[PDB]
């Protein structure tokens, strides 16, 4: 009924805000899944012309927007839920851009700390890296608390590589710290699940993941499966481009022996 | 080394340990991936027997033998195509083991539990957090420790109405144990996720679910073990969503309540 009601209140729109309204109209279902950047891209606005849409429409923004016309569109499994994460790690390893990666692999190299940031189910992606990561010796840091976050981002100095981990590169306090990172010449590297968002215009490098999010499948095991796969691309990247770094592999193993049973 | 060594000083070992020296000598490679209970259980052999071999040879128990065989051993196309490939066969081959029966029965006790407290260090934190994330997402009150002396103060308190996860590929982390053997000593159900069938874990397990590729002493947290372990999260959490649909308004309801925390 909110389309309903887009089109009975699409009366009194201007051009561009009628472009943005018939636009959702013709691509509702695909809209649930688009973040705000997209919209203004496929439309060819801005950011502000689809916030001023939204707000006619009665909503706070955007993501108020998305998330309504997501519950109006929605009113075996084991194998069911295996074919749909084989089926977003086969689309993630055909999508990997595999000269961003290689430059991604540098400078993870070259960093002496790096930083990650991640909140929800995104907390576990950022987590993985940071284990994998101190299983090759670097020092890495996982915050999901962002205020923690955006003061180490914005202390940060040559040497420091961040990491924003966002599915749909619109989370508020995730964007604000990367971003402290990305305006003083710090690389800030996004793992994401969509093209385009916030936080692009705030990334030095991007690696995108198959499966974007939307309103109601935040967490989803397809979204998430893609994102930790570009983590162990990366992380086997540098294994295999640095082979010393097996020697950390294999000194962590060991000093954990300890504390098994 | 550590393999000739086992060769040339088993003249002076017993009957009972030749059998264990034995079998290690002939299935090398896979004993890196086996636990303690594993190589008693295929050996016919006590654990202790096992140590016994293990300290003989100068080492300090399972676990440092295991390690010093693994690194024995390891003295004998595209980088992401190789990377997706094993997860995929890992997804597959989780997906072809997983015991529906057991599966079922852990779904109920969820949806009957009104405090689940996760368990798991590691690379295993990174599952625990998942399942916790997920039960959240339905509305569960859910707590993932990887302070293993927070989660032995938790578990030993632990009353009706609490049910337990313990995550551990090995099912041989010893702190991760002790919490959860806790909370199974209290008559409180725990459920292990794992990547092995016999560990120390299961039997201080009510319920196990296996996904595939256990870990060896150098492979702990690689992607195609822990891909099935996450994998068993979603399985769960989909069946009680199909067997609940009740559910549902609570993951409307979660997604909803944090638009506020959205750029735009
Ligand atoms: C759509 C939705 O449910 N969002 C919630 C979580 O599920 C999600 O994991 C997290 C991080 O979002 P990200 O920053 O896009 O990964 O955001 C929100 O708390
Ligand atoms: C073999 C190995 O490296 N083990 C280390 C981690 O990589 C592993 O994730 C953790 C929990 O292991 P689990 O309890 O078997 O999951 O134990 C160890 O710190």
């Amino acid at each position: 009924n909110l389309l309903v009601r887009l089109r009975s209140n699409m009366e009194p729109f201007s051009k561009k805000l009628r472009v943005v309204a018939d636009y959702i109209l013709e691509n509702a279902h695909d809209v649930q899944f688009q973040t705000i950047t997209d919209l203004a891209r496929n439309t060819q606005t801005s950011e502000a012309t689809v916030v001023r849409l939204c707000r006619d429409m009665g909503y706070k923004g955007y993501s108020d927007f998305r998330m309504a016309l997501a519950v109006d569109l929605s009113q075996d499994i084991c194998d069911v839920s295996a074919q749909s994460a084989v089926d977003s790690l086969q689309d993630t390893a055909k999508l990997i851009d595999r000269k961003s990666l290689a430059r991604i692999v540098e400078r993870v190299h070259q960093a002496e700390f790096i930083g990650c940031i991640g909140v929800g189910a995104s907390s576990i992606v950022g987590r993985y890296l940071a284990y994998r990561l101190i299983r090759i010796g670097k020092k890495a840091i996982m915050f999901e608390d962002t205020h923690l976050a955006a003061m180490s981002a914005s202390r940060s100095s040559q040497g420091d590589l961040w990491f924003a981990v966002s599915s749909s590169g619109s989370t508020k306090e995730v964007i604000h710290a990367a971003g402290l990172a990305y305006k003083r010449d710090i690389p800030v590297v996004s793992l994401t699940n969509i093209n385009h968002s916030p936080l692009s215009s705030l990334s030095t490098e991007m690696l995108v993941a198959a499966r974007p999010e939307g309103p109601l499948t935040g967490g989803a095991f397809a979204s998430k499966v893609g994102a930790l796969l570009l983590v162990d691309v990366l992380v086997n990247s540098l294994l295999e481009s640095y082979p010393e770094y097996k020697d950390s592999v294999q000194e962590t193993a060991e000093v954990v022996i300890p504390l098994m049973a």
